[PDB]
């Protein structure tokens, strides 16, 4: 698709068999989702955003569908205000910015 | 251009007579620039992201040149860690996300 930006670029994602809404976020290096259970081990990570830094749980090699496109990669879990799809998975679904 | 997302989508902007580097950020509703002076009136605002909120100054009807394309709109000024071009100005330069 070609998504304009007059509204937030929200899409449906599917992770752990559950549908969620997430924001396609070219300003995010990494994908960060609200608290949920994921399989396997996690590693610590700190990410910094507009109000400061937060701790998240880093899960690698997680299967996630984004707007109908399959991705398998790193998902950070923590107190993000909205689910955000960052560049690590936007590249997997072939997304580009165009103007 | 077409900008891939392997790296942060940074561009040069011109604002208030100054050249700055900024991030093309589809996850940002509004444009937020590090501290600088701008002409005219402003009003205080709080904006929130990962990490919490910051206080900014809201200036309306500001012209910015973004990668060579002129746009006008609201610019928030305050202690953001990165200059961000948000959707309010991305729309004006015809930016889309494509996959
Ligand atoms: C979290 C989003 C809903 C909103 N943010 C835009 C987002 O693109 C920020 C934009 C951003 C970018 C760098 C630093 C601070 C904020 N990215 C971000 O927090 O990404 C974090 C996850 O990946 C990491 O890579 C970047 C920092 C980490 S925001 O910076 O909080 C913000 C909120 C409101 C406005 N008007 C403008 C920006
Ligand atoms: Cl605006
Ligand atoms: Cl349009
Ligand atoms: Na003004």
């Amino acid at each position: 698709p070609q998504i304009t930006l007059w509204k937030r670029p929200l899409v449906t994602i599917k992770i752990g068999g559950q549908l969620k809404e997430a924001l396609l976020d070219t300003g995010a290096d990494d994908t960060v989702i609200e608290e949920m259970s994921l399989p396997g081990r996690w590693k610590p990570k700190m990410i910094g955003g507009i109000g400061g830094f937060i701790k998240v749980r880093q899960y690698d090699q997680i299967i996630i569908e984004i707007a109908g496109h399959k991705a398998i990669g790193t998902v950070l879990v923590g107190p993000t205000p909205v689910n955000i799809i960052g560049r690590n998975l936007l590249t997997q679904i072939g997304a580009t910015l165009n103007f």
